[PDB]
């Protein structure tokens, strides 16, 4: 009944890419990859291990592999060095959490009610892939235009950030499409927010008791209630009445059609390169 994963795990040669920068500390570069003989530059971002963590990069890249969506993170390849390298699309922008902090008074509702529908409609990409995330939150969103986001780090998916889980996950590591709503309605929050930290200054070990006297995440200045709203149906704690990304997708596009309704901001060689996502 579960169908047979047939995703293809491409090995590359050492050969097919060359690093250029280091873009953090294993060790992230960006790079170029030429694909073997076929003309095209491609550029990436490549990750070289540097230890029985060996086993912890491959279920990354395994499941990195399976998934292919517009608003996912896909494996390019990787390659078996004396260190496991995995190379995936450069996204350019870096990572969204940074970036709402970096651009935030020029950041309008449009953009933020956009990457919220992008972000939901990766999150359901998850689901129908039988796929949960387990750690949905704006640090691991990277921008590949400002507008155009992925989901990324898939160390944690299956097939810790206490201020970021759902009640039932805190208590009894339960963990369900349902459990990546609640993320996502944090998730929101940072955006909306501008990136502030979540339950900024209260200790994780009293984060479990407060969501249980009903407490929630308050209600960001720029956000309508009809936002609002939105975020803390993420955080029922009966997980059957969050709302599901399919909805998700429809609530937030219903308003990214008219975004200032909703969100109230003050003041609304380089020659054969191809994107990766054109590269197939
Ligand atoms: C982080 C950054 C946004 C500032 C840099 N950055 C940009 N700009 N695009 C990126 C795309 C991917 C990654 C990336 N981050 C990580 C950590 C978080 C495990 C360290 N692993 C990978 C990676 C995963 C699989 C793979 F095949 C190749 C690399 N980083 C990227």
């Amino acid at each position: 009944g579960e169908a047979p994963n047939q995703a293809l795990l491409r090995i590359l040669k050492e050969t097919e890419f060359k690093k250029i920068k280091v873009l953090g500390s294993g060790t992230v570069y960006k790079g170029l990859w030429i694909p073997e003989g076929e003309k095209v530059k491609i550029p990436v971002a490549i990750k070289e291990l540097r230890p029985k963590a060996n086993k912890e990069i491959l279920d990354e890249a395994y499941v990195m592999a399976s998934v292919d969506n517009p608003h996912v993170c896909r494996l390019l390849g990787i390659c078996l060095t004396s260190t496991v390298q995995l190379i995936t699309q450069l996204m350019p922008f870096g990572c969204l959490l940074d970036y709402v902090r970096e651009h935030k008074d020029n950041i309008g509702s449009q953009y933020l009610l956009n990457w919220c529908v992008q972000i939901a409609k990766g999150m359901n990409y998850l689901e129908d892939r039988r796929l949960v995330h387990r750690d949905l939150a704006a640090r691991n969103v990277l921008v590949k235009t400002p507008q155009h986001v992925k989901i990324t780090d898939f160390g944690l998916a299956k097939l810790v950030p206490i201020k970021w889980m759902a009640l039932e996950s805190i208590l009894h590591r339960i963990y369900t499409h349902q459990s990546d709503v609640w993320s996502y309605g944090v998730t929101v929050w940072e955006l909306m927010t501008f990136g502030s930290k979540p339950y900024d200054g209260i200790p994780a070990s009293e984060i479990s008791s407060i969501l249980e006297k009903g407490e929630r995440l308050p209600q960001p200045p720029i956000c309508t209630i009809d936002v609002y709203m939105i975020m803390v149906k993420c955080w029922m704690i009966d997980a059957d009445s969050r709302p599901k990304f399919r909805e998700l997708i429809i609530e937030f596009s219903k308003m990214a059609r008219d975004p200032q309704r909703y969100l109230v901001i003050q003041g609304d060689d380089m020659d054969d390169v191809v994107d990766a996502d054109e590269y197939l």
